[PDB]
This record gives structure tokens, C-alpha cells and sequence, in this order.
């Protein structure tokens, strides 16, 4: 008899609308679900969007994801539980595919039903308060430009946290001549051919973006690094460096000396948790970390336990995490689970948040995951997966990565849910400039 | 005694900040001012900002304006009538000045006194509401990521209309292998060096984006026209073509045929209204226009008399249409003008309406706006400057634009303030690539 809004319709928003379906189809009655989504349509960041820095309504453009891109890690360690590769590709398929294949296979899962009939696209969520048991949420109807609001009883909050840029400046920039740009700019690689690019950043977006630059002909990449290197083996044309002092007109000073012509700067310097629609009293502030504390079982709002956060936290895992958090938050949410006290919840934060706080290498951080999903999964009803193959899977793409960073995109894993081992796909990523579904699914 | 907000510290911010100055150096007290501003610095749109889309703080970057550009009309016409050009920079300088030296001539104007210490930079409004006789407003204090909220009589809404993008879809957008960018984006046109552009529009950024972008060595430069070419005198490597239809690959298709290799393409597509911190009752909606309605002399909001908007309709003056503006909306705050009945108000807005609905052509438009800037001057004390001069200079300039786009920065025009004329610039325009301060002003 509740009413339940979420925010956003990715991945996290699809988990739990796909929970609640879950329920709905075995005869169970559900709240009414309202999912508001700014996009026109569903998939989150794994919609490619041409747009950057806002769009047509004057609304900051969420999309992150870049022409050519593939996935990072192996899909079987993103495998939904409920929704197997092999029963929706119908065979095995290699180990990391393109954008447009996982995009494909997530809006798979939620198309068959009633899902798509509960978002309202086009639809920013723009304000946020709790007064007298509601949540009452103030929402731009886009194409209409006109303030909408309604009252809920639950609020999931399943905006993402890789869309809203975290832009450093550095000196010289005002006097550089180039382009200057965010990872959550970057759209085409061709854009950069014979051009010398500069990458500041030592994660997964300076890792891909470098590369993808590489791979689209750029004349040079130089990584620049403010702690230590990502120190894998690149190819030529690239190097990486420490720290960028200054840009001195078209040249790039690094204070280990290092200087180099460049056309363009990628930041690739990470991103904001960002709520702007949410009341101070709701929001969730915190860099991009394993477990952000005030979140009992990385969701529940410790100050308000009918807020529930999805997907806030750094990523190994991902689609399967977040149907764990989705399938929890649901249960909640149907008052299946029950909050324990106070007391009980904060001691709980605060055992997560110190093992997190002690996390020393890669290693460490997919054993905290693995157990962190694995209790989430344990206290609801998410169909069987093999967390513990997920867990060997990342150690083991964690050393092919080091091994060799041009092809670990070319390994076979095999599936957590069906046991499918993965085949070698017909073209090794180092080579495969085509990134349509069609080719990657078809024969070469 | 009343309490007065003010959000932008833009050329209009700095308008009224300025007419309130006035009042108050001849010891006449004035209400207490607050001022927010989301840029670290005053200047609005003069300010040169490297960054785009959104800033470190997860703010949009409200900057527009790029590297080595210069005024785009005389700035003659956009002179204060209260601070000239002469005592300024104390010696007459060419017509057409830097992006930084009319900046300078901005700040300049607002520098000596009291008024920076009014502003909190790096604060964004966000939330206005009207209850109980009073603005609640919040905004966020940026730097510490903080919620702060404040209670005022009177609420100034001086955040110009050129920094939120209007950003239209073409087909083929979503796979060409290239940039494409609004002209809000737009930072250094070497960029651009040796590629093919396209750009698509047909007013001032088209324009003036395709010119730099010719002149800092663009392949070539092909600017797409929906209604109407612009029909300048383009140099050799531009031209102007038919409605873009789509991108195919690297090749723009237009409707009359053309197919054109493409590189990047620039949507210098205007810009929105955009007031995401103000109450749906209190928000003015409009395209860009020279008289929008609900706007009683253009700043009044219909509505409600204590919010006034500064600087919201379509532009041929600037500076000095924002000084009247800001002279007539303090006189309003000061209660000094009295507000005529609902019913005078409502055909007053009418006749302006009704005669902006009219206007056919440029010479019109100036005349209109002319008209418009006269007005508002004769009803408030903001000093003597010869509108009618403007008027002819920017008739003039229309007809320069047209006989060489290439040269329309070369030409001199007379202060109609001090009556200086202008040197013209010991550089054309066009090999003009020493745009610095030092070197504009001998
Ligand atoms: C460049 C990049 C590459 C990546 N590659 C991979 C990969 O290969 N494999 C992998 O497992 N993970 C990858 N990720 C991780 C990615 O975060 C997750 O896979 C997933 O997209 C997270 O889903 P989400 O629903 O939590 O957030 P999102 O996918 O960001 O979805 C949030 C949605 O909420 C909407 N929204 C936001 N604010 C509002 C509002 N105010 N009102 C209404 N709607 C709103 C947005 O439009 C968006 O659609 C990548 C991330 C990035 C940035
Ligand atoms: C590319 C370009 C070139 C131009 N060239 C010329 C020229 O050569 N000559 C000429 O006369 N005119 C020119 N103009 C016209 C320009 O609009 C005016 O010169 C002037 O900048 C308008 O001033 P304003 O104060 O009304 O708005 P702006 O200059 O835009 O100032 C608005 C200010 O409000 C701030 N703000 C916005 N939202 C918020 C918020 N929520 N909270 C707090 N602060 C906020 C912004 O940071 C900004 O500083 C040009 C415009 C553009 C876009
Ligand atoms: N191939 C793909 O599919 C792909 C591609 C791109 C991104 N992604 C996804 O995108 C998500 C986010 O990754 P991300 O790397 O963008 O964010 P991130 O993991 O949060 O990393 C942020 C990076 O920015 C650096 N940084 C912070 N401040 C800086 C400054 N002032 N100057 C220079 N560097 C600075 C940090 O290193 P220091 O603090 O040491 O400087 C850090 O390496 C990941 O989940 C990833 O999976 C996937
Ligand atoms: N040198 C300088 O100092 C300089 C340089 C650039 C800009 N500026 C300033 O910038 C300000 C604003 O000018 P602006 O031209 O950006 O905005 P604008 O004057 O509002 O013009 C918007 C243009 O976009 C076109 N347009 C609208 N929808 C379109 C679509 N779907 N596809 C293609 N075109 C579309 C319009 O023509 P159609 O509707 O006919 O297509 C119109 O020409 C001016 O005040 C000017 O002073 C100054």
C-alpha cells in the first residue's frame, strides 16, 4: 500500500524495479513504483550519448561512456543471478564485449514486462524533502519545462556516481591553446588522431582513455601521475610520468622533469557523488571509496531508514552488487527485513568502514567486496551465483592486467551462474576497431 | 532599511551595484546588498575561463567567451555614461578592444569603492521562493559544499542569458568520428588548426566562431543556415549552405545537396532562459527576443514588483541599455519610481510588445532599442550620453558588417559621451594576433 519513488533508471534503478517484478510475478502484491529518469530513455551510463556538458533543457549530461569502449572486466563477474548470458544470448559469448552488448543484455532483463511502463523519462528529479513521513519530491517534466510533485513513502536514490566530473586545475591552463577536458567529455578517439594527448589520472579512466587514444592514432599519450605510476606495460607511443607542473603554453612541464608538446588534456581525474535534489539533511557526501559509512549495509540512510542508496560505492563488482543491494533494499523496503537498533546499526558501519579504512592492494578490495555482496546476498532470496569464482575471476584479471594490458581483454572466464566457459573472441580488442554489437556477435 | 539580493556580479550585477554607489557616495543611505556570484571573480561572461561544461565543484560553467576574442560592436556604443573611455584609460583607443580590455574598463568602473566586499563569489543560488512578503533564498556556499539561506525584500535576477546552451540534435550525431561542441564550448580556435569545421547558426557566435576559426587557420569553414544565409562577405575557404540534413561520418550532407568533409562541428545554436533557482511563479520564460513579456520596462516582473530582471532581452546596446535598467530598478527598490495600476502596467507591456512583434530588420531593431534604452534613461538620473549617436553608429556598423565582415573592426567611431574619436588600430583585425591589453592601447 506504500509509494515508492527511485531516482534513476541504470543499472541500480533496473535491480530493484526488477526486484519488485520479481515479487509481482510470483502473485505478491507491490507498492506503486515511480522511477524518474532524466535520460530519454533507460540504461544509465550505458546508454552512449554524443551530447557533453549539458543538454538540450540546459540538464548536465549524465552520459559518461565514449565511442569504442568495452568492458573493463571479465562479464562473468557482472552476471545477473536472475538473467543468465546464456539464456539471454542463447550461447557463450567472449569474456568482454562491447558497450553495446551489456547495454543490450541489461535492458534485456527488464524489457519483457511492465518495468519500462513505471519510468517517467525526460524527468529530472530537481528537490527533495522529508516532512511528516513523505518524501516530497519536486521533479522538471523536461519537454514540458514545467515542476511537477508528488509524495512517497520510500525514496531509492539510484543516481550513480560517475557523472558529475571532479575538474582540478592546474597552472597555465588559462594560457593553454589546446583543448581542455574531463574523461566525461571524451566521445570519439578519432578526434584526437595525430594529436598529442596528455592523461592526468591513475585509474580506470586514464587506463581505457590513454589507450583508446593510442589504439585511435594519437600522435603521443603521456600519462601523468600524482602518486605512483599504474606502472603496466604500454606500448609505444606512451609513457607516464610524474605529475604535471604546469602547461606552459603548448608545452607540458611534469615536475619530474619530463616536457612534452600537447594538444589536449584529459582529466581523467574522477567524479563527484552529487545531490543537488536532495535535501542536506538526506545527502550522502563522500569521495569515491569502497564503503562510505552513514549507509547501513552500504544502502539504508542511517539517519533515515527509508532512504536507501544503491550503488554508491567504488566498483569491482557491479551489476551483481547491486541486484544484492536492490534485492535488500526491496526487502526493506516490503518490510521483510527488519532494522535492528541504533546501537546495532552504527557498530555495523563502523566494523565495514574499518576493514575498509585497513584495504592495502587490489587483493584485499575484491576480498571485502566478495564479502560485503555475499552478506548482502545472503539475507534475501537473489537466485544462486558463485561469489567465490567471482572472487578468484577479479584476482585473477587483476594479473592479467599487469601481465599485459593490451589483452586481457582477450581471456575466457567462465560464467558464475551457468558454468559456460566463455570462448576467445575472433578479434583480439588490441585490433578490434568496430565496436558494434552486429560485428562482435557475428561472424568475422 | 529593506534588504536587497542580487545574483550575478556580471556587467548587470555590476550595473546596479554601481547605481547604488552612487546614492550612497552622496550620503544618501541605501538598503544592505547582497550579491552572489558562482564564478570566483567578477566580470560574468568578460571573464576568460578555461574550463567548460561543469566545474570542480559540480557547477556549470557559465563562461562563454574564448581566447583572442574581440568586441563584436563599437564600443562606442556599449560606453558608461557615468565612467568614460577617456578617464578610463586616459588617452582615446581604438573601436573594437580585446575581450580583457573591456573587461578592464568593467571592473575598472566598480574598482575604487566599496562594492567587491558586497559580493560572495563561488556562491550559486539555488532555491527562491516569495512567502510572507519576503525572497527566501538558498544558496550554496560552493567551497564548503554547504546549504546556507537568507530572507530579502527585494530580488535582483541579473544572471544574463548566454551560458546555459540550446543544444539541437542532427542526425548522424551519435557517430561522427569528430567533436562536436556548442559555441558556449569554445575556448581556443588553434584548436581547430587545419581541420574542416562546420559550424551551424545564424547570428553573432556563428558568425564570429567561424571567422576565428578562419583566421586561426582552419581548413575550411562551412556554416550551415536554416532560414536565412547571413550572406556577409565570407573570405576564401568559407561559405554558407542550406540546413544541415546529417552527418555521415566525416561528411556533412546539407538539404540543398552540399556534402562537405567534416572534422568538428560547432552548434552555435544560442542559449536558453534558464532559471533552475527560482519558484515556477517567479520565472521568467522566454526565447531570445528584444522585448519579452511580463517584463514592466523590461525589469519588472509583472507578477510580482520586488523581482527585477536586468539585462534578459536580446541585445544591440549592453553596458550602458544594463546601466538604465539598473538606475530605473534601484529608483524602483529606492521607492523613488512608484508603480503605475495593474491595468497601466498591462498595456504598457503591451505597446513595447506589440511594437518588438513588428520590427522587420535590423535598422528597425535599432531604432526600437533606441527607443527602449531613451526611455528607461529619461526616468531616472543616470548621466548624459547621446543615444542618438549610438543609434547612428550602430546603423552604421550593420552597413560595415555588411560591405566587409573581414574589416568592421578597422573603423572609428566618436564617443557619444566625450566625443573622442577613436584611433583606428594599428593592426587590422585580421592579422590582429597580438591581442594583449599592452599592445590595444598604443
Ligand atoms: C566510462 C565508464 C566505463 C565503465 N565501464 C564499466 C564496465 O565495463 N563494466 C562495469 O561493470 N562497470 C563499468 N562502469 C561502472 C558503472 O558505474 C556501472 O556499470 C553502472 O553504470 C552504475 O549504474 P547506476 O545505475 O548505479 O548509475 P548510472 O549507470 O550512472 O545510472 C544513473 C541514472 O540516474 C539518472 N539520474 C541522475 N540524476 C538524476 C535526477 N536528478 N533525476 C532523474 N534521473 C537522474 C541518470 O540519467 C542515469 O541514467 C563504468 C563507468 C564509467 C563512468
Ligand atoms: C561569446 C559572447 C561574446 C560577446 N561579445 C560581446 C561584445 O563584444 N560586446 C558586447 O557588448 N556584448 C557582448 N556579449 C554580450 C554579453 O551578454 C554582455 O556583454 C554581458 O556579458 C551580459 O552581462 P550580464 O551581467 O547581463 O550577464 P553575464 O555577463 O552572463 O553575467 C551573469 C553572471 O551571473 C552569474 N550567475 C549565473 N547564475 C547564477 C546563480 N545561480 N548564482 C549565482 N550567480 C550566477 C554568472 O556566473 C555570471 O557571472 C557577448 C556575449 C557572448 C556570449
Ligand atoms: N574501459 C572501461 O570500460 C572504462 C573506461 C573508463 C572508466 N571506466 C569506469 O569509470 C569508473 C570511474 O573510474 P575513474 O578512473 O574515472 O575514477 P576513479 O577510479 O575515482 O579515479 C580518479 C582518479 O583521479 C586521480 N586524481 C584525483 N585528483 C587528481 C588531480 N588533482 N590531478 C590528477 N589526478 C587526480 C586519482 O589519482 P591520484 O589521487 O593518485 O591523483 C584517481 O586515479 C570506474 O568504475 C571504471 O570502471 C570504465
Ligand atoms: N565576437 C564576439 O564578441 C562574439 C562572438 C560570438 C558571440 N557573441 C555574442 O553572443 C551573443 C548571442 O548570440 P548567439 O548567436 O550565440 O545566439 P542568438 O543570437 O540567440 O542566435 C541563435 C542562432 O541559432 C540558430 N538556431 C536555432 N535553432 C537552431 C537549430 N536547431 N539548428 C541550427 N541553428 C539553430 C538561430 O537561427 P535559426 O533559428 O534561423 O536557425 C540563431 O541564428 C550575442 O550577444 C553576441 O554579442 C559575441
Amino acid at each position: 500500500m506504500s509509494k515508492v519513488a527511485i531516482i534513476g533508471a541504470g543499472p541500480c534503478g533496473l535491480s530493484i524495479l526488477r526486484a519488485f517484478e520479481h515479487l509481482e510475478k510470483k502473485g505478491e502484491k507491490i507498492p506503486e513504483i515511480v522511477c524518474f529518469e532524466k535520460q530519454e530513455s533507460w540504461g544509465g551510463l550505458w546508454n552512449y550519448n554524443w551530447r557533453t556538458g549539458s543538454d538540450q533543457y540546459g540538464d548536465p549530461v549524465p552520459n559518461s561512456m565514449y565511442r569504442y569502449l568495452w568492458s573493463n572486466g571479465p562479464k562473468e563477474c557482472l552476471e545477473f543471478a536472475d538473467y543468465s548470458f546464456d539464456q539471454h544470448f542463447g550461447k557463450s559469448i567472449p569474456s568482454f564485449p562491447p558497450r553495446e552488448v551489456l547495454q543490450d543484455y541489461i535492458l534485456g532483463r527488464v524489457s519483457k514486462g511492465n518495468i519500462k511502463n513505471k519510468i517517467k523519462f525526460n524527468t529530472r528529479v530537481i528537490n527533495t524533502v522529508y516532512r511528516n513521513d513523505k518524501f516530497e519530491i519536486n521533479y522538471q517534466d523536461k519537454v514540458n519545462d514545467k515542476t511537477l510533485s508528488d509524495t512517497f513513502d520510500y525514496l531509492v536514490v539510484s543516481t550513480g556516481h560517475f557523472s558529475v566530473p571532479f575538474i582540478p586545475e592546474y597552472e597555465g591552463m588559462s594560457s593553454f591553446p589546446g583543448r581542455i577536458m574531463h574523461s566525461h567529455d571524451f566521445r570519439d578517439a578519432e578526434e584526437f588522431r595525430g594529436k598529442n594527448v596528455i592523461v592526468l589520472g591513475s585509474s580506470y579512466s586514464a587506463e581505457d582513455v590513454a589507450l583508446q587514444c593510442n589504439k585511435y592514432g594519437a600522435k603521443s599519450v603521456t600519462i601523468g601521475y600524482r602518486h605512483n605510476p599504474m606502472g603496466f606495460k604500454w606500448p609505444k607511443g606512451m609513457k607516464e610520468v610524474h605529475y604535471l607542473d604546469k602547461l606552459d603554453g603548448k608545452k607540458a612541464i611534469f615536475k619530474d622533469g619530463t616536457e612534452q608538446d600537447a594538444d589536449v588534456v584529459i582529466l581523467c581525474t574522477g567524479y563527484l557523488h552529487h545531490f543537488p535534489f536532495l535535501d542536506e539533511s538526506l545527502k550522502l557526501k563522500t569521495h569515491n571509496r569502497l564503503y562510505p559509512p552513514k549507509l547501513y549495509k552500504g544502502v539504508v540512510w542511517q539517519d533515515n531508514h527509508k532512504l536507501l542508496y544503491l550503488g554508491m560505492q567504488d566498483q569491482f563488482h557491479t551489476f551483481n552488487m547491486f541486484d544484492c543491494q536492490a534485492w535488500f533494499a526491496r526487502d526493506v523496503i516490503m518490510d521483510k527485513i527488519k532494522m535492528p537498533s541504533d546501537d546495532e546499526i552504527d557498530k555495523d558501519i563502523n566494523k565495514w568502514v574499518s576493514m575498509e579504512e585497513k584495504l592495502e592492494n587490489p587483493d584485499q578490495m575484491i576480498d571485502f567486496q566478495t564479502e560485503y555482496t555475499k552478506e548482502l546476498h545472503n539475507i534475501s532470496d537473489y537466485p544462486k551465483i558463485d561469489f567465490e569464482l567471482i572472487r578468484k575471476h577479479f584476482k585473477e584479471w587483476e594479473h592479467h592486467k599487469v601481465e599485459d594490458i593490451l589483452t586481457y581483454r582477450n581471456k575466457s572466464f567462465s560464467s558464475p551462474v551457468t558454468g559456460s566457459v566463455a570462448p576467445v573472441h575472433h578479434t583480439p580488442w588490441e585490433k578490434a576497431m568496430d565496436d558494434s554489437m552486429k560485428t562482435f556477435l557475428n561472424k568475422r
